[PDB]
């Protein structure tokens, strides 16, 4: 139940914490901070060489063409799943599920984000884009670990069915067994890459849940 | 290192056997005798379910633009990689690894095959099928584990950085620890599928090894 954010921007370095944690996680989630830096190849080659499936966490939201766009080709690089700002519409998610449905893939819809500024616009928000999502067919979501209360809502609207991640774990302050209580997985980046032993922190975070 | 072959017709009965034995196995190959008694969607159920990558073994042997359309659909139910028959040909092959680029894919080249009428035509093209894949930039090839001699000459063709999965373990008289000497993989459907106890069978396969 554990998906490690590999954010660092350095190929070696991401694929050395990678590797030294496998046997921990079940999925990479890569965004760009490493694929503008090392391009859009390291998505196919951190699937063959360890290989987990690949969420591209790229907070798409733009309008609907480019929205497909930017699905096709993060799908033609070989993500499994891809990650969408729920906040712009139905229209836009809409095009990213069917680029989805098109190449047998899949997307997220993030609803509500983990950091303090997602309480300005997005919190109040969230259970509408929630709803929106159920409406569209939309199965997996992303919530916030940081406010489980939330998380708890966000459960209550998409179903014990839906596939629920969660990021803030750690890092952003949010706790591994408190956020499994409501999400099927959790999210989480600094807390193992910039650890100095990032497979002792990964075995330290899911022997405390 | 095991891949289960689900040629079991029944969705109910592929579904309990592929469930009992997830912990044995990484990865479910897919074939016609359920795809076409359960329909194409039953690939994508298995990928959610058990979250296993899937192989999809069509043995695509087609002219170019059939085959075209049947990875295009294939990959678009789910598949994360298609067998194909390298004995149509080169353009025929080249179809195939033109979708799978498209759509962020694999394709698995079938060399030679494990059945006795596999040495009336298809062994003696055998070497140069996959020399074919090697100029075609193949690097996931499928041999048989009824004669390892077979598997060796195949392996020393393609090298030792390409993937090679061996299906004939069992059932059609391959050994296990034999076959692995040669190949990444193995292959196994009735000796898992057909016996009383899937799971036991699994892992006394593996602890063959
Ligand atoms: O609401 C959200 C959505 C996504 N992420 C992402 O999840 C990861 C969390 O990393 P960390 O705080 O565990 O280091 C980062 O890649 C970040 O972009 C969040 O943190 N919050
Ligand atoms: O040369 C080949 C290529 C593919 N398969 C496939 O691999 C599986 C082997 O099943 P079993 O003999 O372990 O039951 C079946 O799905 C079959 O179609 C072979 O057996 N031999």
């Amino acid at each position: 139940r554990l998906i490690l954010a590999m954010d660092l921007m350095n190929r070696d370095d991401a694929l050395r914490v990678t590797g030294e944690v496998r046997e921990y996680i079940d999925t990479v989630k890569i965004g760009y901070p490493l694929v503008l830096s090392e391009g859009m190849d390291i998505i196919a080659e951190f699937r063959k060489r360890f290989g987990c499936r690949i969420i591209a966490d790229f907070k798409v939201a733009d309008i609907p063409e480019t929205n497909e766009k930017i699905c096709r080709a993060t799908f033609k690089a070989g993500a499994d799943a891809i990650i969408v700002h729920g906040f712009p519409g139905a229209d836009s998610v809409r095009a990213c599920l069917n680029v989805a449905e098109e190449m047998g893939r899949e997307v997220f819809l993030l609803t509500e984000m983990s950091h303090p500024g997602a309480e300005m616009f997005i919190q109040g928000a969230a259970d509408e884009i929630a709803r929106m999502g159920v409406d569209l067919g939309v199965k997996n979501y992303v919530g916030p670990s940081t406010r489980p209360e939330r998380l708890s809502r966000l459960r209550e609207i998409i179903g014990q069915d839906s596939f629920l991640i969660s990021p803030g774990v750690g890092a952003q302050g949010g706790d591994p067994g408190e956020t499994l209580r409501f999400a099927d997985a959790i999210i989480v980046g600094r807390s193992i890459y910039l650890a100095d032993n990032p497979a002792a922190a990964a075995a330290g975070i899911i022997e405390s849940i």
